[PDB]
C-alpha cells in the first residue's frame, strides 16, 4: 500500500477519549512500519450537538437532512473547524506526529457549493485542488482536515463528512476509510461485499436496524468513487495498522 | 521592502466588515505590486465575549490576559481558532488571495508553555520553527494563523495575540505590524511621531505625555521591538488607502524601536 | 395589542448594522400599521468591552454583573448612556421615527440604589415614576431608554439591562420583550415552545433538556414574568419579517408565564 | 423676566465640582423666589480632552478650527452626549431639580448640517423645532442638552457649544447666558456693551489677551440672534439668581 490514504473519523470517535488514544497510538505503530501518506478528514460529534443545545439552536429539517441557518453556521464553524480539529491536532502533537490542521477552503482542497438554498449554508463536495495536501504531504506533515468549506464568494458551509471525505479521496486519488463504532456486517463476518449487495442485505433486512445509515454511506461513496471504500472501528485497535495498509478488518464495499 | 512581514489585527478589525473590506481591499492593492512574503496573525474580537455571555460564563480580564479556564479553553478555541480564523479566510477567498488558515501549533511554529497554573489555559509564546509557514509561503501562500496554541504534553492554550505576533516574527525573521486603532503616538503638542525610540517613549511617559493605556500599548510595542531586535510599526485601519505604503514599509503611524 | 410595550435590545443587536437595519425596518413596518406606544430599552454592546481593552482596564464580569469601579463608571456611562443611546438614536433618524434618548434616573422613571458596594457601582433597579416617559408617548415619542441610572444621592449606576427592563415595564403597565439571538426555548425534541409556564420550565431544567446558559437566560424571563404579574416573550431579530407581528402581540419565539 | 432662559456651560465649569455645586445651589435659590422656564445647554471640558489623550487621538486642525474625523465621533459623543450630560443630570438629582438630559437630535430641537467635508464629523447649527422642549418644560422639568446632533441622514455630529446654544436660543425664544470662569470685562467694570464696542475694545487692546475668545463667542451669538447675550462668571455665586433673574452680573453683550 504506497498511496495516499484518507481515514475519516466518525461523531461517537471524536467524543471518545478511549477511542482517539487508541486511533492515535494506531497511527503511531503504522508509521514506525510503513510510509504511507496520511490524511485525516473529520466532522463534529457530539462537540457541536451539544453546543448547539446549550444555545438553543434547533435542529431543523426541510423533509429530510440538517438545515444550517445564517444564525447557526458561525457556531458550527467554531465547533466544528475550530474546537474538534484542534482537539485532533492536540492528539497529534501529544504523539509526536508533525500535522496541519485544515478545513475544505484551505488551497481549495475541495470545491464547495450551495447545495440548495432552502437548508441554508450546508455546501455540496467536489474536488478540488491537490497541490496544497501533496505539499504538506512531501513535506512530512499529516493534514488533519475539517468538515467546513467556504464557497467562491465567501460564505462558510457545513459539510457533510462523508461527502467531503470521498471528495477529498477524489482530489488526492486516495483510498479511503471510514472510521465508526460499526466494526462489520455478518451473516460469521463479511469481508467484502459489492454496494449492491450491501444494498440488497438492507433491503432483506439483514443489515441491522440502526447502521443502515453507515452501510449507505460507505456505498454511496464506493460509487462515487468508482472504487472501494473501507469501514471500519476503533475497538479493536490493535488490529488499525493492519487496515492502514490495506487490510480490510471491518468490510470493504466494492464497486 | 523585502523581508517577510507579520500584520498583527487588533480586535475592533474582526469586528466589523468595513474594517475587514478596508483591510482586504488594501492587501490586494499591496499584492498587485508586490510579492513580499505575508502572514496574517490575529486574536480573538467581540465574539469570544459575545459567546462567553450566551453561556452565562464569567469573564476575568486583567493585565492583558483572559483567565482561561478548563471549562471555557475549548469553546475559545473554537470562537478563536474556527469562527475568527475561517471568517478570515473567507474573506481571503471573497478576495482571491490563496490564503491558508493555521494555529500556532500548526508545525511548531510558535512554541507555547503553560505560563502560569492561576490562569488556567494561557500560553506563553516563545519562537518555534520556522519551516512549516516557509514551506507555505514559498508555495504562495498567505498564511492566517490564529493565536491558539498547544503544550508538548497535548494541552489547548489561549495566547496573547501581540506575544504571539513577536514569536510569530522572530521565527520568520519577518517585520511586525501592530495594526488596531491606534494609529501612532502623539508628541504632546499632540502631533504624530513618525519615529520613536525607547529613550523618547520613557521622555514621554515619565513627563505624563503618553499615558494610563497608551502606556500599556507602547509597551507592548517596546517589548516586540526588544525582542525581535529591530523595529514595529503601530497603525490604524482607517486610512486604508495609506495601507499599502505601510505594507510596503512606509511608517504611516508610528515605526517603534531601540 | 394596545398596551404599551417595552422592546429590550441584546448586545448582539447593537453590534451589528445588520441587526440594527433589521430592527428599525422592522420598526417602521409595525408603524405604518400600528400604534401602540412602543419604548426601548437597551445595554451595551461589544463597544464598552472594545473600550475598556483600549484603555487596558480590567473586566470582571459573574453572574450577569460587570463589576465597575470607581474609576470605570464615568466611562461605562459615555459608552452607553452616550455612544449606544445616541447610535440608537440616529438610526430612528435615519428611519424617521421621532425618538428621544433618555436613562433611567430621567424623570425617576426607574428609581435605583447600590445593589452591593463590592461590585462598585451597580444598581439595583425598581418601579419609579411613568410620569415622563407616558408624557413623551403621549406627544408621539418613541423613547430609547440606556440602562444607566443615577441614585438618589447623585452617584452614576451601571443597571443590567434585563432587571431595568423589568422595572420599566412595571411602572409603564407595559408588555415585556426580551430580543437577543436567542430564537426561543426548545422541548428537547429540539422544538420551539410557543408559550411555556414556569412548571414546564422546572420540569425542562429538572430533566436537562434547558441546561447551562438556557437556564440562566429562562431565569432571566421568568423572573421578569414574575415581577410584571404578566406574560414576558423571547425572540430573535434573525427572521426580521416575523418581527412586525411579534410587536403586534404574536408570540413568534416562546412566550414564558406563571 | 418671564421667558425661557439658556444658560450655556463652559468647559473649566464642568471641570469643577466646586463650580457645579455653586451652579446647582444658584439654580435652587433661583427656583425657590422665581418660576421661569430654565434650559442647560453643555459641551465638553476635559473629560473630552483627557479620554481622547488617553486613546492617542488627535487635535487635528485643516487651516483653523478643530476636525471630528469618523475615528472619533463615536468616542466623543460618549464623553459628550454621554458623561457629561449625565454628570449635570446627577448634579440635578442632587439638588432635587426633575431634569431631563437631551442631545440636539431630540425632537430635531436644533438642527444640523454638514459644516463642512474637511473638518469630518462637524456639524452646523441652525434652529429646529421647539415642541419637545415646551412639552418638557410645561411638565415642569428642566432640560439639560448636549452639543452633539444627528444630521437627518443618521450621522453623529460635534457641534460647537456656543453656536448650538445660540441656535437652540432662537428656536425656543430664550434669552443666553453663556457662563464661564470670565466675571466680566473692565476699563471699572462695564456691565452693557454692544457687540461693535466689543469689538473696538479688542482691536484696540483692552480685552485681555486670553479671552477674547470668549468675548467673540458672546458677540457672535448676540448678532446671530439680534438681541442681547449675557457673559458671567460662577465665580460670584451668590449672585447667580440675580443674573437668571435678568440682571447683567457680568457683562451683557447688546445688539
Ligand atoms: N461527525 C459526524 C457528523 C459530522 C458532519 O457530517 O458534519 C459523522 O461524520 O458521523
Ligand atoms: N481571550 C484571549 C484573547 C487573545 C487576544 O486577543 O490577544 C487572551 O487574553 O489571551
Ligand atoms: N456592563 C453592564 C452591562 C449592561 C447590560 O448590558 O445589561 C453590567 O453588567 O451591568
Ligand atoms: N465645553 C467647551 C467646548 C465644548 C464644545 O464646544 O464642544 C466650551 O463650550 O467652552
Amino acid at each position: 500500500a504506497m498511496n495516499p490514504l484518507v481515514i475519516k473519523l466518525g461523531g461517537v470517535l471524536l467524543d471518545s477519549e478511549e477511542a482517539l488514544e487508541r486511533l492515535f497510538t494506531a497511527l503511531v505503530t503504522y508509521r514506525e512500519k510503513h510510509e504511507r501518506p496520511l490524511v485525516i478528514m473529520h466532522g463534529g460529534g457530539c462537540l457541536v450537538d451539544e453546543l448547539m443545545k446549550r444555545l438553543a439552536l434547533p435542529v431543523v429539517k426541510k423533509n429530510g437532512l440538517r438545515v444550517t441557518p445564517a444564525d447557526q453556521i458561525d457556531i458550527i464553524t467554531g465547533a466544528l473547524a475550530g474546537t474538534a480539529n484542534k482537539t485532533l491536532l492536540a492528539w497529534a502533537v501529544k504523539h509526536q506526529i508533525n500535522a496541519v490542521g485544515l478545513c475544505l477552503a484551505d488551497g481549495n482542497t475541495v470545491t464547495v457549493t450551495l447545495l440548495d438554498a432552502e437548508l441554508g449554508h450546508v455546501g455540496k463536495a467536489q474536488p478540488g485542488s491537490a497541490a496544497l495536501v501533496q505539499t504538506l504531504l512531501a513535506a512530512g506533515y499529516m493534514p488533519i482536515i475539517s468538515s467546513i468549506g467556504i464557497t467562491v464568494e465567501g460564505q462558510l458551509m457545513n459539510v457533510n463528512a462523508d461527502q467531503a471525505a470521498t471528495a477529498l479521496a477524489a482530489t488526492l486519488g486516495a483510498d479511503l476509510i471510514l472510521l465508526s463504532d460499526v466494526s462489520g456486517i455478518l451473516d460469521q463476518r463479511i469481508a467484502e461485499m459489492t454496494a449492491q449487495k450491501a444494498e440488497q442485505l438492507i433491503a432483506q433486512g439483514i443489515i441491522t436496524d440502526g447502521m443502515v445509515v453507515k452501510v449507505n454511506a460507505a456505498l454511496d461513496a464506493a460509487r462515487s468513487l468508482g472504487r472501494p471504500v473501507d469501514i471500519a472501528s476503533w475497538r479493536h485497535s490493535e488490529q488499525l495498522p493492519a487496515l492502514f495498509n490495506g487490510v480490510p478488518i471491518g468490510t470493504r464495499i466494492s464497486v
